């Protein structure tokens, strides 16, 4: 198994980190600028021999070094017009080296990148996909086990849609080991405000790290992206929300957009529950965006 | 941090291997059968060496030495035998390591927490006994398989005894926090299925002894473990337990199987809200196991 | 996709499936000739696996042509003369349903059956091998970092070779010192060094004695050890029962030697031996050589 | 209740509180001087924590005062002159606040700024140390296992001395699953002049990841650190090369110099191994080296 990071920055580096613990494959580590993934392949490469780890690790400016890949992580980028040109770039790279590879992209603004990935890499739609709804998940259920004095491990919820101002938390859709959210307020351990409160601090959580740490996100990212690949290579068939090909499901087909997937073998496959008119409204409305944002993106790499 | 495994047989060695496995703390391996412990002691220090483990591991038939133990795993046994056998452990506790936060293994299980909590005097928020989490894995396994997703995010709340009065929460039961009723209603499961589940779940013990020929390991050791790991780490987990109810759904001064949370000072009971058929069900499962743990009482004079 | 399957759902084949799983090697095959008993344990393990949050399949079956394309086996399969019976079986049952399938054979006496498994196999001898040596090291390496105060961790040993062991204080080092230089210094004896090989030497009768019954974590955990080796192709360097050809004057026999285990499989390595080093150990193999031709004999 | 406090929030303190929690050594306090960066960095640490399944508590602080009681100490702050003045008030500091932790210096110079933190936190010397050795090792093992074409988890070596252009390795104290490099030599499986080319390389590592990666290593450095962090919490007992106190050791006295030592419970402890004459003379040269720097060190600071 050979992971090509098409990217060796901040979030690309700990994700290999993140898969030598795990060993889950051989690492490419691919970047435009000289030097610098050879360096952190050197530095990986110790890191792996002080935890005994034995993967092979080669850092490379060179992309057909990017053959027969299984894995694909693209954080390759720095946004909507440089960025999809870049991703273009690396979609039709990913064609003619590596086709066969599940292709997780990671690069701003998510939504609207991994539609350019699909119309530029003619990859089949399961074996594509962005993580984005992982990371909105987690930080709203590490929320509410803050509150509730309990321990994340078995907070589980679902959040569709973009990852941004455009989520749709679905509080019916909130359990902690399997009771309902709605137990909780009952019980009067936590209160409708609480958790709309909560909901804004999960909107605002990745403007709130740049500002404190004046950089993004990295670590929690890493292991989102981690964990999707393990899905896919271990046949796991684990539920996550993730960017992923709609094709009727909650009435939008032919838009790759944040929703319920299962990842396993053979890739990224949606999901449909049951939602009300006003889940399915916002969530419309929320999808709407990424279909507008989506085609401004393909005419301005024009 | 000291882990004594009071009974070293399949389930004490095993939960020794995984609490070395995850560097929870020196083992204790304390067993009535001289040489029993001190041989699987030697085999756990082999395997330690070969996987790069370097905690102390003794196996001793003196049970003195139990002193100033964090954890106490009780396997010790084989209602009238293993409850005297489980009084003479709860007396060893008592003056040997009165702070020690206890997991009771030994069946019936939810009469034995009850034996150990009367002659041992310890606090009942520092003891338990382990069930509801494996009663919940043999259920959301099942339910994972028909659903074909994995069981990692099938998590489920199971009330009550270990054993066939139990009372499975189908209303908190979710995948990952989408409840079980949105899956009938889009027909990816049928009630009839779910009932099948749940008689499966309570014929689970029985089927293993059957086929096996011995009684399930390995998920019972793991059930354990990750009640260690809850309450050494203060991890504030929230479990199915034999747990100390007092007003909680609608029982007191009884050990029985609830919900509950462990953490750094024990297992505190947490009590849902619950349909009257839900605690129905709860209140007669409840009832026997009043019923039997005064049966066993008695039987221990 | 990885598929491991254990031949033999006994006390060692249940904890090497429980620690491939832990481990994340590969889906699980337990096979075994009772009715039930890995049915049971495959369910045992499933909960088990859903308390850990492991995702792999596991399938208990009596039905060996389940095995097929299995990438990895694991033989436990017995109980000299009728293990060796029971072992051609699986052997020709090997080639039929999984031909190229790494092979570690453990049922007893170790040497003596691995190479009935070649014989009757027909697989090439890089392919099959069995674990032995690192029972045997990890015991000799536990017990010098006791003495010497130190972790275990960084304490290696090269044994070749039961009775007839090899174990080379030359090749014996803590974390790269020898252990030379810890009797220089006075914190360890040559007595001391000679009962400890000798406690090495009796430490699968004596937790027999204790136990009343044979180790089986510690085994299980050389296995998975293997296992990985040869999955992850890692090239690390253990002592275990591997296809001599010319190396320390033998050929055309499984002895217990180094060798490192990588993706092509079990590959012996020759160190450069004294004369008596070189001596004791072509008794060793000699022995090795007389009791696997009467083995053979026996099968008849 | 064990408290592993990061006085330093950068590259390499961040993925130390990273390993730390992987392996659920303890609650993190992360500490910087730079307003934003800490309490940015825990919350990332704390959404990862979430996605692996990792209960510990998080916190990152720009008040020193928070670290109090800690029972691990890991100072990267920094960027001789200015260093030594943080390394300074991190010392006196750490005396007032958490004077029984075990403290693990890793400001560079590294051998220099040990001997700094001793001179005013006035900690046992049993309980002080630097990180080097184990960093210098991997690498020089790193070498010798792919020239030898063998897994690297049994490639074991010494190596005395500063963390810098006078390393002293030990190719009689260098094994390979206990069998000396010399044997490998013999076999015509390595040369001399082989060895001596991955001595150079060991040497210049760190200024060749720079030169490459425009950045100083962080993964095996933070790697090193957890691991000598984990054999004290452990009590271990593992043998590695460290910046340790040695007093008449190696025909060292009152300094702390890159030595084999053991760590437990109680610290860090030096072991005095036979060496030859040409072994203890090129030792003694690079303990006259930091002898002299940490001189000219201590005058810098007034
Ligand atoms: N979806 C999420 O939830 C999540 C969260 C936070 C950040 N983001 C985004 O993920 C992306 C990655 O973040 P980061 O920390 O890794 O950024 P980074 O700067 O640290 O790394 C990006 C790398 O891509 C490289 N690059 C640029 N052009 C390239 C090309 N044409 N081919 C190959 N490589 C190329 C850059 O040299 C750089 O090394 C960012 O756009 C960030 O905004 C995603
Ligand atoms: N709570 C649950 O959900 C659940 C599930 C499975 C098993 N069990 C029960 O856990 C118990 C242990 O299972 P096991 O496989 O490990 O049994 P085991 O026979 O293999 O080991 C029990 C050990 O306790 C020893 N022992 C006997 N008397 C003793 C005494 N007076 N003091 C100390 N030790 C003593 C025995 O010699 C034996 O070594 C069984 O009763 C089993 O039915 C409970
Ligand atoms: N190489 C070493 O260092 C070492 C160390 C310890 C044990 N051993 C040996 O490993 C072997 C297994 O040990 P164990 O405790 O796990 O044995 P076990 O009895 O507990 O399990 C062996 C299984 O093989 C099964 N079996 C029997 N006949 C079979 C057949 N014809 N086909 C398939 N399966 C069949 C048995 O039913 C049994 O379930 C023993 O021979 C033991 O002596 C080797
Ligand atoms: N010991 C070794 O073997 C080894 C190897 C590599 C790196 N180093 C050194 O380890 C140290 C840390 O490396 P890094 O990548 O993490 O550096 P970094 O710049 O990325 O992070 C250091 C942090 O210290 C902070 N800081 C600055 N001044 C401070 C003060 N007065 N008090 C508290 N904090 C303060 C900075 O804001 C910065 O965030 C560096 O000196 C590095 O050069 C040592």
């Amino acid at each position: 198994t050979k992971i090509a990071l098409i990217g060796s920055g901040q979030i690309g580096a700990i994700v290999g980190e993140l898969c030598l613990l795990e060993n889950l494959g051989d690492l490419i580590l691919y970047d435009v600028v000289p030097g610098i993934p050879q360096g952190k392949a050197l530095d990986l490469k110790h890191f792996s021999t002080i935890l005994g780890v034995n993967r092979n690790i080669l850092g490379t400016n060179q992309i057909e070094d990017i053959k027969d890949a299984d894995i694909i992580v693209i954080t390759a980028g720095v946004l909507i017009g440089v960025n999809g040109k870049i991703m273009k770039s690396v979609a039709e790279s990913v064609k003619l080296h590596c086709s066969k590879a599940f292709v997780i992209c990671v690069s701003n603004p998510l939504d609207i990148m991994v539609n350019v990935f699909h119309k530029f890499s003619n990859l089949p739609h399961e074996k594509i996909c962005g993580m984005a709804g992982i990371l909105d998940t987690s930080r709203y259920c590490s929320l509410i086990a803050d509150k509730l004095k309990v321990s994340a491990e078995d907070v589980n919820a679902v959040i569709l849609g973009g990852h941004g101002d455009l989520m749709v938390p679905l509080q019916r859709y909130t359990s902690v080991n399997g009771v309902p959210l709605s137990e909780f307020v009952k019980k009067n351990m936590i209160s409708q405000n609480e958790i709309q409160e909560i909901i804004q601090k999960t909107r605002n959580m990745g403007a709130e790290i740049i500002k404190l740490a004046k950089a993004s996100a990295a670590f929690a990212p890493a292991a989102a992206i981690t964990k999707m690949i393990k899905s896919y290579l271990y046949n796991e068939n684990n539920l996550f929300t993730c960017a992923v090909y709609l094709n009727g499901h909650y009435n939008c087909s032919n838009l790759f957009v944040g929703s319920t997937a299962k990842i396993n073998n053979k890739g990224a496959h949606p999901v449909e529950f049951p939602l009300t008119k006003e889940e399915q409204d916002l969530y419309t409305e929320s999808i709407a965006s990424v279909q507008s944002n989506t085609q401004k993106a393909f005419d301005l790499i024009k």
